[PDB]
């Protein structure tokens, strides 16, 4: 039993809700919140910009130190950093950005990072400003993640479409 409330159950291990991941994180304080990161951990917009803003830029300060030490992530890769006031940990995961020409096949590799954590709160990778089809992202999530994932979908219209079209 966990503290996630109001989710629709899609499969044995995947749950979905129309919610703002920022507000959901602040309420649940999950062990792991997933960020829709880029390889530079520059959290300017989309989910990343929103999460970083909620940490009062502490996420960005920590991220800049991480990059200065380690260099950029790989597309499809991840790193674990602090969750600040939102969660114990933040798993920064880089899905391919279609608006940069990146290989959509890397989306499965991106979701594989979730399997290193028993329970996560997460957005749909590569959705939103990353330019991928959120319906496809949900399919890859369901077919790749085996741990317990709670998906927050900000747009109510998109949420309804994701539920109504789910096979
Ligand atoms: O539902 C979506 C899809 C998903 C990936 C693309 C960017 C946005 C757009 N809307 N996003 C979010 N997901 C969950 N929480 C969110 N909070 C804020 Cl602000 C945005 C946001």
């Amino acid at each position: 039993v966990n503290s996630f409330s109001g989710y629709l159950k899609l499969t044995d291990n995947v749950y979905i809700k129309n919610a703002d991941i920022v507000e959901e994180a602040k309420k649940v304080k999950p062990t792991v919140v997933v960020n829709a990161a880029n390889v530079y951990l520059k959290h300017g917009g989309g989910v990343a910009g929103a999460l970083n803003k909620a940490t009062n830029n502490a996420m960005q300060v920590e991220s800049d130190d991480y990059i200065a030490t380690n260099g950029p992530l790989k597309v499809g890769g991840s790193c674990v950093l602090s969750g600040h006031n939102l969660a114990k940990h933040c798993l920064h995961v880089v899905g391919p950005n279609v608006n940069k020409g990146e290989d959509i096949q890397l989306l499965k590799s991106a979701y594989e990072n979730f399997n290193q954590h028993e329970v996560l709160l997460a957005p749909l990778l590569s959705a939103g400003i990353f330019g991928a089809d959120p319906i496809h992202s949900l399919r890859v999530c369901v077919d790749t993640v085996r741990t317990n994932v709670y998906l927050a979908v900000f747009d109510k219209n998109l949420y309804d479409k994701l539920v109504s079209s789910f096979l």
